[PDB]
């Protein structure tokens, strides 16, 4: 009720499969469900969990490659600015 936006529809079918029901959603209202979803689908390394390996998802369907690590903010922003649209750049 923040007055947000939509995401991309393959981010709306993964949270969807997280459990969910919407249409707008922020980064956070996405996040809840996504490590939910991780999680309950075991998409990272229990010895590594700074790693998520999405590029075998719908995620990775999508934009080609979604595997990343979770300690670097820059690359991380670049990938959400095209899954989750936004502003910027
Ligand atoms: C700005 O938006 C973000 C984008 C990416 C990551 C983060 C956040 N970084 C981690 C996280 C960080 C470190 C870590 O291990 C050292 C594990 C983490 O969780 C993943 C394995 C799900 N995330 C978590 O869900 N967490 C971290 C806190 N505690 C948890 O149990 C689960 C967040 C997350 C992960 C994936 C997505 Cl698509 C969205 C949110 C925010």
């Amino acid at each position: 009720q923040i007055n947000q936006v939509r995401p991309k529809l393959p981010l709306l079918k993964i949270l969807h499969a997280a459990g969910a029901q919407g249409e707008m959603f922020t980064v956070k209202e996405v996040m809840h469900y996504l490590g939910q979803y991780i999680m309950v689908k075991q998409l990272y390394d229990q010895q590594e969990q700074h790693m998520v390996y999405c590029g075998g998802d719908l995620l990775g369907e999508l934009l080609g490659r979604q595997s990343f690590s979770v300690k670097d903010p820059s690359p991380l922003y670049d990938m959400l600015r095209k899954n989750l649209v936004t502003l910027a750049t």
